[PDB]
């Protein structure tokens, strides 16, 4: 068993500090760094990439819609070429920071509403993938496990990592319900089911098959960091190899 | 005699078309593409880089202050690390587009107020140069001919190209007066003096020594494109080799 | 017969000049001034309001989505309270300029994608109307002639002006086709049919009943200004009283 | 003895919560609400104004430079007409929210770098005051106690409130040192000296005469709220009347 632990970092902006990046960076293998559009800024990006380097964490881009006010959690209708180039712009911006710190970008994980819209609109998913291919065909796309987005990525020649969410309730079709488990013990249970059994039961009890390459964890507060630490703890005890996506995708 | 002809392009934004990029691209050797902060956007950047590729024009970054409303022509007080990373962010953003089109970035020419502030503040000039070095130590910095900025670049190990302005009046110290010659014949005269004699007379008649590596030309309207075409015309007749900076810097 | 002529003005931004505001201001009765979100800025707003005052033109707000890059022509999913307060913010911003010039705001006409989304989503139309009511219950909402938006405005107690587009093709249901008549003679024909006959034929020939309170005209270029002048010309010859909405709504 | 207690509120933005507005709103008499340029947004503005109404707190505008990334703490060179209209825009935006909640704006207190720049540049101070006069000549300007800005306001016909900072060290000339007292007991001491003795000693021991109309207090965290509560506590014990500026300016 092998799995990657990813977390959205560098989500602070200007005067506002969001999350506990340095703390959670001690448990994850991959960081999805905001690119200044839905969150983050140059100073936050440089700091986050530096922290990743010091913690031996892989850096990937976390592009989003041009909506700071909405934290990229609101749908914006974009043409395919707009989405393609908007993704390209953000990946390049973050790349400069990885380069400045002697690191290489590993992946690209779209943020919030963009992530959700790609799952629902195949043309948008294709546009985003095209933007990634424009920059580096070796980049790994992080998307919803077993989703059509993954099939499209494979069809277009882009490596893809199937992402699961242990603290989120699932619908029978594999999509997430718009319930969020809060106790670390229960979350740990779900993590084990996913890695050990390749699935989890949906809110109606139906079994959902899941490909597990990476698990999204959080570090918004001490409590979240606590849960993340425990997830790592349990995975280690189960003999699961915790390694970055680049090592097995 | 050899010289590069550079022009600020991709200065359009959203709905607004600024300049005649495709037309002027036929006469220049280097394009300074806006990076979305003071002007430009992802679509404009992609289009401008594509046009450069088709016209065999070298692409360089034209970063500016985060002030769209002011077109980057207003001073903003930045800390050295802010300036360093703000430059890095914009260079990376443009790099993605050059990469997408199979091109390599050649230079970095700061825009408007940032360009002027670097000439006046050595600590700011150093911060910008550090940001460029963070990305690619092979990039060429375009700055005011014979200015202290050029000396600082050399001291820090960054190649630098001395820029002159044939349609701008000069002060005895080599800085530009905050008068803009309008007739192409007169502008052509100044171009010849600079390349042929390594200088020009200031507004008070005093001779100003100038190192001439690149000449800034414009394409804001048919008239400007006309002047630019004539400048190329006259330089050709004088036996001057018109080639991109990378070939001789 | 009476009718108002409105035009979207103050759509310039920063360095970019858009349209021929001063010229077209000589023919219209109402100006819809951008509020800095999809276009416009403080200087453009002050200038446009000053021009309206000098030309005895009524000023109204032209709020849009927070998307400068897309000129407010892209749908953004907003919650009802977000839309309500986003409208309120923009109306207040423009109000300050009307006040500074001794003028009172007459109306509110949503811009681009927001205008279109209101026609399609009753909850969004209601949210926008609530925002207007929050500021001044005497403001007139400009919306698509005979649309459900108008009925909602009436139900909520807000005066509404039915808007028609003489240079746009219509669908049988009263909505516009996503064709734009270009010859002023033909446009003039449509203007006459609307004011004289209270309707126009859709693209399939079916008659469309239209309430005509205000006609949207343009001034993007000399040609558009030419058409606008002609529209005024023909309306005058037909004995139609050209007056601002406040005089008859 | 009478004094107003003001605090910068509504400084949150989008996803980011800054300060403890509702808590500190229980001790102050005047709130300086951000206008969306350096901080704040429509939802934060509406919420803050609603909270002020519920706590019987006066609302004033807290305009700043168009620099979210820098939280308005960075100098930006503006022309007098730019500053005038930039202030006007923000005051109007906030006014809409006060109006929506049945409240009237009481004052205008510039934020961060703009506040500091006005103290240093008389032409900028004049431009800001002109912008306020453009909107409502009855608005009160909050500025540095005994500063030239206050004299300019008086000369231009705008009421002005002299502001002091009990937790900040002073220079002999009345300006603040770029030290911040942290213990509430010491801060309380300074508050008493200012209200009781009309002054405080500068860092070098020299007595500084101060006009005391309003005291800036904070609510960034429980500790700051604690200090603010204590300040109110001590002022009450000293028999000082704590009332909003409009009641005595």
């Amino acid at each position: 068993m092998r799995v990657d632990l990813n977390s959205d970092l560098g989500e602070s902006f200007g005067r506002y500090k969001l999350g506990l990046d340095e703390e959670v960076m001690k448990y994850i293998t991959s960081a999805n760094v905001a690119c200044g559009w839905h969150a983050g800024d140059p100073l936050v990006m440089r700091k986050t990439v530096r922290l990743a380097k010091e913690n031996d964490v892989q850096v990937g881009a976390h592009p989003g819609y041009p909506d700071l006010m909405g934290f990229g959690r609101r749908y914006m209708k974009l043409t395919p070429e707009e989405a393609r180039n908007y993704i390209l712009y953000q990946v390049g911006a973050l790349y400069a920071f990885a380069k400045a710190e002697g690191l290489e970008l590993q992946h690209v994980k779209p943020h919030g509403a963009l992530y959700n819209a790609m799952v629902k609109e195949e043309d948008l998913a294709r546009a985003v993938i095209e933007g990634i291919l424009d920059f580096d065909k070796d980049l790994i796309l992080v998307t919803l496990s077993n989703s059509r987005v993954a099939d499209i990525a494979e069809e277009m020649g882009l490596k893809v990592a199937h992402e699961v969410f242990a603290d989120r309730a699932y619908n029978p079709d594999g999509t997430l319900v718009p319930a969020v488990i809060e106790d670390k013990e229960e979350i740990a249970e779900r993590v084990i089911s996913m890695v050990k059994d390749g699935g989890i039961r949906a809110i109606n009890g139906e079994w959902v098959d899941l490909k597990v390459d990476t698990i999204c964890v959080h570090g918004d507060n001490p409590k979240a960091v606590e849960i993340t630490s425990y997830i790592r703890k349990v995975l280690e005890e189960e003999g699961v190899k915790i390694v970055p996506m680049k090592e097995f995708i």
